[PDB]
């Protein structure tokens, strides 16, 4: 019994961690296999991030400029290129605890660990969920910058996030491993800032769910409600809209408590017009929404890696 | 910016983890150098456990009645003895991903890692604290006995839990690395259960200069406080006595924060007075009492922001 906010165990990022110096600015790179991937404004000094020309900064730089530490080693740069945001320096050592990976671009509403490093030395793991406005709610300091975002399926790493930012309000914004940005930020020192934000629905009903499979079925009742109503509703508290694909998606949740997804969605309907009345869902006051579906059913079904 | 429940990477955890097998149960086990530790109620049947006799149990077992399994390598035993609550196997190959350790024995308040696995592999990583009533907050499930707690301040990792049992009220209860319960559980099937639990008072303060850290202070009022009236208001909201050695631990957030220990109790005691009139603090509604001080300064800026 119990349910947690679970990260991924991290252990193949970890050997994947390295330090990346570009002039006076230091941040985080992977390294898999003989490349380090790290973000593009790694060679970008102050006033150039006011309006960098990052193939003019880039052809300016020689594989010499890029000091790459792993541990106590230093790895020689042999070649570098960008592919979008990020920068690929070729090294002439190959990681020898590369793990089975992927890069995935995921979308948001998803969720994946994060393993927040400093130096190339990783400090820290937590889960997170990718927000409707693509930005993230992380633990960043100056410094984290090329720390990434991961899942695992068995052996097999699929890295999703690489940290670029911190906006005004405090939350972040990086790319996929591919270098494209997740939300429309870029990485120059601009006027940017978070959109405003909503609840991601399918991920408050998961979370339902976990509630009732350990044992807290308070806000159970007995109406039901239809896709269409539920929306009206949805769209009135801030709350993405429910589709079809996020009813089946719920399927196997639904099958293991007997509770139809649109039963359940009349007890979120009524949870949202008249809150909880002085009462806590899992420990929580607020209507958690940083778990998917499949999170609910790896933790509460015991699936290893 | 941000704040999270931030755990230690697994890694060097992750290549001490095992799989221990007596007669139908399996667990887990922690191998390090040539010794691996389990729990000792991998020797008992479940009629075993509402009486059992551990030293009758185990002089019954040779060593090959314990299959150790280690990735996909089988481990031989070739030794084993019981310390406390714990099984200590003694096998023929020493684990070579064995990181620099210690054990050490915690005290109600401070938190760790847990990695919970189940067959000796890894399922997820998340932080607990060592609850007042000895009990911890987990995620668990049948299988996951013999998961620890750790902290790797300074590339060292200390082992300070291994998990043993569920109680009734869906809490966690198990003992240090030495097999030593924390609080008064025993590894028999009987009425125990946990006590009334309190909140940590030193965390939900050391949560609160966080939040100033990061830059709030719409909870902060004009007052003081003594401590011994802090603990007459704390004690009838059901949190722990502050002492003296929280408020110095309390010390390093309130020198960056510019605020005194004894103001920021009286912040505390008006919160437990009116809640928070539909604001959060560090994205939650309630006071969270998971957070040390130490744990603290180890995520938050140096540098508050003013
Ligand atoms: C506190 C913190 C937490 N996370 C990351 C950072 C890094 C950050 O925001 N940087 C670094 C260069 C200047 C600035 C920036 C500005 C604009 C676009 C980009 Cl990609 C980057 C800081
Ligand atoms: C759901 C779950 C989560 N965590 C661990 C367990 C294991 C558990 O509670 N066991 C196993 C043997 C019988 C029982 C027990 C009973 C009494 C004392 C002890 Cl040490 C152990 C279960
Ligand atoms: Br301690
Ligand atoms: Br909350
Ligand atoms: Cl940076
Ligand atoms: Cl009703
Ligand atoms: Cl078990
Ligand atoms: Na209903």
């Amino acid at each position: 019994s119990g349910f947690r906010k679970m990260a991924f165990p991290s252990g193949k990022v970890e050997g994947c961690m390295v330090q990346v110096t570009c002039g006076t600015t230091t941040l985080n790179g992977l390294w898999l296999d003989d490349v380090v991937y790290c973000p593009r404004h790694v060679i970008c000094t102050s006033e150039d991030m006011l309006n960098p020309n990052y193939e003019d900064l880039l052809i300016r730089k020689s594989n010499h400029n890029f000091l790459v530490q792993a541990g106590n080693v230093q790895l020689r740069v042999i070649g570098h290129s960008m592919q979008n945001c990020v920068l690929k320096l070729k090294v002439d050592t190959a990681n020898p605890k590369t793990p089975k990976y992927k890069f995935v671009r995921i979308q948001p509403g998803q969720t994946f660990s994060v393993l927040a490093c400093y130096n190339g030395s990783p400090s820290g793991v937590y889960q997170c969920a990718m927000r409707p406005n693509f930005t993230i709610k992380g633990s960043f300091l100056n410094g984290s910058c090329g720390s990434v975002g991961f899942n695992i399926d068995y052996d097999c790493v699929s890295f999703c996030y690489m940290h670029h930012m911190e906006l005004p309000t405090g939350v972040h914004a990086g790319t996929d491993l591919e270098g494209n940005f997740y939300g429309p930020f870029v990485d120059r020192q601009t006027a940017q800032a978070a959109g405003t934000d909503t609840t991601i629905t399918v991920n408050v009903l998961a979370w339902l769910y976990a509630a009732v499979i350990n044992g807290d079925r308070w806000f159970l009742n007995r109406f039901t409600t239809t896709l269409n109503d539920f929306n009206l509703v949805a769209m009135k508290y801030n709350y993405e809209p429910l589709t079809q694909d996020h009813v089946d998606i719920l399927g196997p949740l639904s099958a293991q408590t007997g509770i139809a997804v649109l039963d359940m969605c009349a007890s979120l309907k009524e949870l949202l017009q008249n809150g909880m009345n002085g009462r806590t869902i899992l420990g929580s006051a607020l209507l958690e929404d940083e778990f998917t579906p499949f999170d609910v059913v790896r933790q509460c079904s015991g699936v290893t890696f």
